[PDB]
């Protein structure tokens, strides 16, 4: 493949020029900031493009699940891709603060998750962000800080997607335009995707030259056994169980019967791509019928949320905790939620590992050149993630048989 | 009906909550912060919609008004509610200075009337406005402070709305684009409405928690005789007297033959629900033609701001001398021409009393949780300001057959 | 013509009004700034446009420059119309450089160019603009100034004009809403230009009152002698030299076969408008074939900035210069890049010299209201510009008779 082989070789030359600077040159403060220029352009080109993505692809990802979601078949998914989202993020809120890799109120910002779900503006909320203050027996103070307000524009676009779905005929010019704003915003992403391999490059040079202790690869494979823990308890434990609860089967027999879309996801990382294959061995191996595999597979590929929770939010709180910020409770809460909405917006991207960590690195304020430590690694990660994406789905098969077995007839 | 009823029985336990949470218990000054949150969220959802509400129901309203102004008789009607609007905006400037319900440059206030209807950006007019200031003989600075600018929203969505009407064929993608948004943007309105009444329990409930004095019960009885005293000079005194300046038929027997559609103002409070009322008692009642009744009407439901600027133009100066400003007489003529003005954009709202007062509070600079106040006995008013609204409607019916009489052939 | 004669009769009432109040009267520093006012909101009616101006014109130029490069000769005419725009810009920059008109680090403003075309937000490039600063064994910080980021809105409204020209009929909504949003923001630039002779008219006449010497009507002189030499040194040394070095035919005989196109372009001052005529004159006089006159005229009225670079990109440093700027070397190409670049948004503008430059002016930083020394002589430059225009164009026919003959068949 291109887009993998260019970056692993990309990742492979940026180490390589990265250490025949630093250990055979000296560098001033202002040339080991010319030199990660066109890694600098890269994130500029990634930040630009997630306005118009985010936007285009939460109004036709919801206006398109109208009419994939008929009957109460479509509404037995719904629950059951939150049931085990909430449990992921759980999962990974755990994980990450149990593990803490890169290291050494709480109500006032449970309380700015629901104030920048509303925001006051719409123009405002693609620039800037509500935080709120306590201060001087007290009172509270707010403020609007910079940074794009995700949440606030994935909250207004899964209205707006519902009710241009429900209007019909009147409102389908709303869709026809943002069906054609998001064909038009997945083609510029493709020509970024082209300066990508020379801007990791650039990238990931400017990391190990300023980098002086090897105790970053040390906090790189602690975050890297945080993702495949989270998707070990999930894959193992957690979905297996949800199963078990509910359809009395032995479920490592169902995983054994999915066990060719299984292989073939650690070989493509894309649920869509390996769409066609779980929709053939589902069938044929685990003897179900068609008429409800069709009806939870494409919500399956909008609203399972398991896989990101527990690589993107696990991820956009290592890159925080190397910040040394200590972050309460309260923030993680805030990044686990804006990392988990934000994979809907980036939803059938090319790179979309990539795209979707710089929007929620910029939407909690961190910085999102520190994206590269995490794609350095990213395809060993993607690959793991679809695997527990494409065998969560099975299992999101395999359960609406069971509590629909009336509404059939 | 279900939106009247439910609004009546929250300001009901408004006022039940609130006045068992003062006297039962004692808050710290953080927690009648928090009391009053479900009511701060419905402020952030209202202010929201107020920008695909204006730009929306600006431009279709206006590209709709084009093949409704067909010949000279569609023209004698913008004049005369263009010069009963000013008469309103004179009468409800003079009544709310001379009553001053609420109590205890000029030139460069008048002159940012006309900088801001003509912005230098539209991108910061969504959520800036440009207020000037002289200082040190003199010289004039300007500083663009915070706050969306909704006179210049709507003078762009005037001028807009009336090119692309005009375009024909060519502008036919645009007419669509945005009728298709207001209508997406008046089902948020709704959605919103259903959360309304749980936020205006905490928002007056919060309000009679602060308050100590019986006072304000009295600055309320005030503005209740500001707001029926401009609405009843307007249909007694006004425009009886218009009528019979250029037809000389006897005003208060025009006013008999329509007493089968204003009692029914009463009972709706929606100028647009009775327009097929207020159609059958003027062709029968008092013998005017339908050619003329048609062409009058459907601009009377778009342009007719003589209610606006007695109800929503006495409160919002009403609420700036709640806050103890001063306002001189040049922001009482910038908040009364912004009054009027919001009124187009908030055209055919549910809630649209409720709406058009937080797009003027937050125009205006003025804190739009004050509109609480208003929304206790906005369900008083609102039925006589329709009642004035059909009124001067059917006054629009027979003055236009005086002006075309030898145009009809 | 109407648009000509009524401004160069609110240039003579300008100076006529301007010296009849400072040397028949006494106004204060407050009433100098209250009588320039028709001319304050002229500017703020300008720079309210050049925002859907620039994005629905660059949208639709690109999207119909594709299929008008169909084969190898709507190629080499691309890159005649880059080779000669590059000439053009060092001609301007070197002509503005060396006379001076107007008198008496480089690196990070280079880097601010390719900062600029890629901005972090597409709301914030429509009213703020990057820019960077060294400070302290140094380092770098960025701002975010106010002020449109034209150069980002350009760059990034080509790609997208690029793709959804190839999307085809998936992107044929596009195409088509924002040729209807180009259509209705040039009828609205019709509107302004109908306030413009009164706007303009308080615009000349506010600085003829605050003008006390005449030494701006010398380095207005030296203004003109740089324009007319700028557009003299490329109609007679380097064109007919790019013509003579491919195709060896003696470039002043071709010209002469233009001559009634040429003499055409000095009555009309519009490319767009005397295109009728170049067609004619160059197929019937010079013997060239219909079908790459058609191929490449139709590209030379959307890319050919050969006039734009020598007349308002000396314009744009002229007012800089005016301002006791020094500018170094490094911001006048950020300059005579953003008004070369602003000359393709405002494409087929009536009065496409005022309002290009108000566009440049705005971007880089200047005072807008010093336009007014520019359409003081506007009428006699624009004239003379087109006119290379027009030679530039008819030496680009036959230029590419010559690179494609084996491709004609
Ligand atoms: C299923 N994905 C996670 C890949 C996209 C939904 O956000
Ligand atoms: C006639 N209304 C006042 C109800 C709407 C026009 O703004
Ligand atoms: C050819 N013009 C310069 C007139 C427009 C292209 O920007």
């Amino acid at each position: 493949n291109w887009v993998l082989l260019s970056t692993v070789a990309a990742v492979v030359l940026g180490i390589t020029t990265g250490v025949l600077v630093r250990e055979h040159s000296n560098l001033s403060t202002l040339e080991k900031f010319y030199f990660a220029f066109p890694g600098e352009i890269l994130m500029r080109m990634l930040k630009l493009i997630i306005l118009p993505l985010i936007i285009s692809s939460m109004i036709t990802g919801v206006a398109a699940l109208d009419s994939n979601v008929s009957g109460k078949i479509g509404l037995r998914a719904v629950v059951y891709y939150f049931c085990t989202t909430l449990i992921a993020v759980i999962l990974g809120i755990v994980l990450v603060v149990s593990i803490k890799p890169g290291v050494t109120s709480t109500v006032d910002a449970m309380l700015d998750l629901i104030r920048n779900m509303f925001p006051e503006n719409l123009v405002q909320a693609c620039f800037q962000q509500y935080k709120t203050k306590r201060e001087e027996e007290y009172k509270i103070v707010g403020m609007y800080s910079d940074g794009i307000n995700v949440l606030g524009l994935i909250v207004f676009c899964l209205v707006f997607g519902l009710v241009i779905g429900k209007m019909g005929e009147k409102g389908q010019i709303l869709v026809d335009f943002f069906n054609a704003l998001s064909d038009a915003t997945m083609k510029i992403v493709q020509i970024i995707m082209c300066y990508m391999p020379l801007g990791i490059l650039f990238l990931i040079a400017g990391k190990i030259i300023e980098v002086e202790d090897w105790e970053i690869f040390r906090k790189l494979g602690l975050y890297m056994a945080t993702v495949l823990t989270g998707l070990a308890i999930h894959s193992i434990v957690i979905l297996p169980l949800i199963y078990f609860i509910v359809v009395r089967k032995n479920p490592f027999r169902f995983a054994m019967g999915m066990a060719q879309a299984l292989l073939t996801a650690l070989m493509i990382s894309s649920s869509s791509a390996t769409l066609p294959v779980t929709f053939r061995c589902a069938e044929e191996n685990n003897q179900v019928d068609k008429r409800i595999t069709r009806f939870v597979l494409p919500v399956g590929a909008t609203i399972n949320m398991d896989g990101t929770a527990l690589y993107e939010a696990v991820a956009a709180v290592f890159i925080a905790q190397l910040n040394d910020l200590d972050l309460g409770i309260g923030q993680i809460i805030t990044i686990s939620i804006t990392a988990t909405s934000a994979s809907i917006g980036a939803a059938g991207v090319p790179q979309a590992g990539l795209v979707t960590m710089v929007i929620v690195l910029s939407a909690v304020g961190l910085p999102a050149e520190d994206v590269t430590l995490i794609i350095a690694v990213d395809w060993l990660l993607d690959r793991f993630r679809t695997m527990v994406n494409v065998l969560g789905d099975a299992f999101g098969t395999g359960i609406v048989e069971k509590l629909s077995k009336k509404e059939l007839e």
